[PDB]
């Protein structure tokens, strides 16, 4: 016989559908931070990627597999073709080139069909930008019910305010608590009432908080989260590594189905005074089915005023787009 | 008072410094790889990123930075001095020249040789007691250099050497076997890369010897080709470099994992480069793979393996060739 | 409206099922050490645990529950009916009757069998497609037991097996060696406990064979006792029973290890309890250890080990004896 | 030769003192569980246990010893000695008497108070430069009492003091709402135990309080008695003890994750006890639970919780209390 039939008895042949299967659909910087974290954080039985860059798409899969021996997750595949996606339970899209969002949203006309093709049942995870009205398109293509399409959404957004929150602070970003939500990006909103240590709440102690009668200027703090994003742009040319491992901590609790709470992307409508299909970030409540509650946060006027007007100007694109 | 003062009472503002801090020398595909599995891995109380590009090195620890709330190093800092590096337990060196060979007039050995003798002595001035561990290319004349230029003692400079090959060989060994390369034991030794050298005797799953199976295992007369997984190591590095410019997610994982070795004072076995004169009748200053204890200390034992004629004749034509370079080098 | 609908908007309500649940029967000193290694881990979205003394059992239960700020594990539950382990993926068996004094261990058998009796039936009426890891004692015996009940294809039975042993006699080389027992390879087969099997020509650090390096390894003739390191193994278990009255932590360390590679289809190779007949030149319906691998089908696959005619005989003897006592089992 | 030197060769005879390292005093199920906690979470680089019990003492470290292949802490040790303990960067104490049926809560105290002034000198003896972590009970009392016998900077002096209540009303709280507890925010501060307070006013997801919200939260005409949580707290404190007779799994959990804060300087916020004397009218040497940051120097600042009229009043009667039964006790 061979080395592997005199080494090895087989019991049965019998293999079995993925059980804890994730794709990432889009190879470049993000995608494959997004990988990685995944990956050292054991969350997939299976690992799928895939690009439509065929060099890339081989390299990035073996370089991957090479690090076999240092993980914990058994198969690592790739492709051009969605077959390699079959039965994620999760899929997390990252691929991406207003005319910009025409043409993202002739990327998920093609992508989304062959997701859904091939794990009819699993969560999509959309990050590519603009990620608020790309929700909305992947929403709109796969016809998923709303709690199986979560948009990245102000994930990000606060991630980085608790770190400069932190650093102002001199406390961990964990025991640093503060919402930024609405649209992801330029347009986010820094949720001051939320703000607090341990429970005490900063705009109580200090009631002109992130307006411009604030002494101390926190807002700052907000501005900088969106400086930074340019920034990091401008002096290595991408980011990676943040948005990566925040992707991570949401497939986390989809994954073990943990109900944690996380800023990400939802269909809004019926919240605020919105009454658009379109989607925003508010604190939802992340398990296997996906976002399957909403936090209420209470906001001001100012703040309902903010969100209403991202709303209007999403809508005001996609009512445009041609599907 | 301010907000800060009106939420938090101070109760002192001694000290502060480092428990088990882990430099990064170079943040290219190589040196952030190491750093993003060695923070997931939490290995450090403190990271610190050098380089000599100053924007991508700022841009890059801005990034970690932005995912603190997901780790637990709490805190990464970066700079073209070294003084940022100070009070480091493990210092990584993934620095060298660009591959583009017209940027320079002088060969890589030559590049990344002066490249060291800037980088060393000032890792050393700020964390004298650290352990250094070598990655850059060719990385068994760079650990040499590494020792040479930081007058450290044999067991404190670690060369990555063969860690990567290994980890190849087992991958495409449990591939085949349809076994966890957890469980597929074997070892490529010797030098790095093209050379290496598969020690077939001691290729094994559950401590059932492959060779005693399958004798032709190894040899040319093998029907089932076992030499080609050795091949196969050598022509994916080449491969990886073509399909995607460069190596960065195996080499950082396969870095982390030395590190723990390290910062947790574990005494596993890994094959990575150490001074091996005494052993194979290699008698010259030179760094090849053996597989080695590490520790706290750095490499504290090295294991004798004990290999064929040939195995032994490969290991000391690497030697004769590292030894033959680095007599000519000028410090 | 409550607060909770004040706070918190549902979008959709259904209730859904764990997707990675797994049961401990027995919540004893073994069961509650593999509950607690099994939640630090992440290795379960949900865990039930099951007995008859019914206080115990809720206060185990409740104890864990407390600590679900520090877990990823999101919902533990525990009752005495087993609609409570309704598809588990994995279900450890660690119930067993204590022995009294003036019992043997030939009576303690046909009083496990009895639990046995018990628990097997409703295990296998609620999770019909678990992989089911015994670890009551006798373990070999009781594994046979499982297999016998439940009806169940032999690599969803695993018994525990020489997975202990193992453990303790790589803790005690690595003592010896100075080494990592992560990187000191051994395996002890055969028969769990007291007749167990060192099989010394597999034991090695880095692939370098100790048997081949010391050819008295493990014989009268050595001069370094080796031997004693496998009688330590025995007389360990003896002694923690002595010192503290039971052992917990070891056993459900190893029994996470064993879950970890079954829930994430890792096949990795352990030494655990499987179904022998037709190896070594046994023909009996006997459960002995050999190293498997262990994925989400249970035992796909074995390694043939190869074994001296000593070892065979030690294994064809403890099959004997084991089915000695199993042709008289009331079932 | 003996095997280990034909197999190694040795570089250097070692051995660093200490790096990561800690004690666990008193391996009752509260030590134990601490022990496996923080050997699960990869914590420290050595781990030392201490009793007066020497079998039960001896046994457990050869029972954890023995998981050694399924951990990363490669040296745990034990003894009756306090020098199995020097240069610890932390010791946890979990020792205490057996309370008697119909003994006081009172002179409970005072027999624990003689215990420690036999540990509390031993242990400033062998690692003078440690943080102290008080477990035993009154932990709040006998937190004093190894500040006042140690001589040690009150940042060095932490008390278990509120952690345990916090998580399990956290726990309770994520229950009632469908939420994980690391997402449900709530701290209960004071005196641990029946007198503890929790505070209505932080309370909250995502940084929406549920006291703005639900004004009746925390008063008795509140219609869904969220009263009944911080109450359900201490009652389940008796039960669980009734049910199994004793605690161990969640203290074990909650005293890890300080024990992560401390020796990887997170600078993250817990509830545990720290002389209060200054704040809330508080005029004696008490130690009560506040948020406190927690790092390599201890508790290095406190968060300032604005506290309700009759919140302070209860801190307050606390203190009180505590320094009524310590400025009786004899030292
Ligand atoms: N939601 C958030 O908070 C953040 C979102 N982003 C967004 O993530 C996206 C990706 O970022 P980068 O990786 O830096 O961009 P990238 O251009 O480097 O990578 C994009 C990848 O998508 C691939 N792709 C294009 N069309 C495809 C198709 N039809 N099928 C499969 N793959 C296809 C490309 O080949 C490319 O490899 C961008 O849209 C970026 O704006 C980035 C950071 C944060
Ligand atoms: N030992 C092994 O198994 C492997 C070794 N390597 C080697 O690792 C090295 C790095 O790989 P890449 O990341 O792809 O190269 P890279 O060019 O992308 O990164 C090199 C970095 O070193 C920096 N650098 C140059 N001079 C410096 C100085 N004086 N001080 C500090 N930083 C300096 C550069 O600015 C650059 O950022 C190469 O030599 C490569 O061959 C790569 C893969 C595996
Ligand atoms: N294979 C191995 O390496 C090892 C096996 N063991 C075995 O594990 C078994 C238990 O060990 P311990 O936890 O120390 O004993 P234990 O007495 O502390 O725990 C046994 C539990 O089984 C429960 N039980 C009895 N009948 C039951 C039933 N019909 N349904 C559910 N639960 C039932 C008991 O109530 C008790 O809680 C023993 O048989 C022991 O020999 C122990 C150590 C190692
Ligand atoms: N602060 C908190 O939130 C909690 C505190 N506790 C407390 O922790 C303490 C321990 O709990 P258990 O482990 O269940 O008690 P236990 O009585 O089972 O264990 C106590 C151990 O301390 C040892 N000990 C006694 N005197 C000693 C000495 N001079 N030196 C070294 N060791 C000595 C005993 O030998 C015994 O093994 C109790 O006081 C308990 O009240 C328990 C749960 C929660
Ligand atoms: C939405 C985004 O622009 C913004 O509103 C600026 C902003 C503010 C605050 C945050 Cl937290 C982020 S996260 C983040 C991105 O979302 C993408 C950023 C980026 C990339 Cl990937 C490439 C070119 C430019 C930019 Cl700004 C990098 C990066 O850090 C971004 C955008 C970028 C390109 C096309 C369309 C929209
Ligand atoms: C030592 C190496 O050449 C070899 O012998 C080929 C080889 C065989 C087997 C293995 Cl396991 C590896 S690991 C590995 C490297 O060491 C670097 C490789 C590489 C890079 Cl980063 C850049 C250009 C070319 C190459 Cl081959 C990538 C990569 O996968 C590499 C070398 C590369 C550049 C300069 C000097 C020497
Ligand atoms: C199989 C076992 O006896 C042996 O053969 C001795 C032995 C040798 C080597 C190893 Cl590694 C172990 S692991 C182990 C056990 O399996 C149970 C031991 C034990 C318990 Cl839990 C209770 C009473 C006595 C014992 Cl020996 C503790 C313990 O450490 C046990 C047995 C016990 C009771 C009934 C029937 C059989
Ligand atoms: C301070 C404590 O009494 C209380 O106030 C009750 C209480 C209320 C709320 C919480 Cl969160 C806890 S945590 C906790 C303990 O601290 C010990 C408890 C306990 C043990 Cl270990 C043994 C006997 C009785 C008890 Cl109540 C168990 C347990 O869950 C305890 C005490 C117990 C014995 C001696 C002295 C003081």
């Amino acid at each position: 016989a061979t080395l592997k039939d005199q080494l090895i008895y087989n019991l049965l042949k019998e293999e079995q559908t993925p059980q804890n299967k994730i794709t990432v659909v889009g190879v470049g910087a993000v995608g494959m931070a997004c990988a990685i974290s995944i990956l050292m954080k054991d969350l997939a039985d299976e690992l799928a990627l895939v690009d439509v860059i065929e060099d890339k798409l081989k390299g990035e899969m073996m370089d991957l597999q090479h690090g076999s021996l240092f993980l914990r997750t058994p198969k690592i595949v790739s492709g051009k073709d969605y077959n390699v996606t079959a039965n994620s339970k999760l899929v997390i899209i990252t691929a991406g080139a207003l005319n910009l969002v025409q043409r993202n949203v002739n990327i998920f006309k093609f992508i989304i069909p062959n997701v859904v093709k091939y794990s009819p049942n699993c969560k999509l995870l959309i990050v590519s930008n603009p990620v608020d009205i790309l929700t909305y398109v992947a929403w709109k293509i796969s016809g998923f019910p709303k709690n199986r399409v979560i948009g990245s959404g102000c994930n990000l957004d606060s991630a980085r305010f608790r770190y400069l929150m932190g650093e102002r602070l001199g406390v961990h970003p964990l025991s640093c608590h503060g919402w930024v939500l609405g649209e992801h990006g330029d347009s986010s909103v820094p949720v001051w009432s939320g703000m607090n240590v341990a429970g005490v709440s900063l705009k109580t102690l200090h009631p002109d908080l992130g307006t411009d009668k604030d002494k101390e200027q926190w807002k700052e703090v907000h501005k900088q989260v969106v400086e930074s994003a340019y920034e990091v742009i401008k002096l290595k040319g991408y980011t990676s590594w943040a948005i990566g491992l925040s992707v991570a901590d949401l497939a986390e609790s989809i994954m073990k189905n943990l109900r944690r709470v996380h800023p990400v992307s939802t269909m809004i409508k019926g919240l605020y005074g919105i009454k658009d299909d379109v989607f925003l970030s508010v604190p939802c409540i992340l398990g296997q089915n996906g976002i399957s509650d909403l936090v209420k946060v209470t906001l001001t006027s100012e703040e309902e005023a903010r969100l209403k007007k991202s709303a209007d100007t999403l809508w005001g694109i996609q009512k445009e787009l041609q599907f």
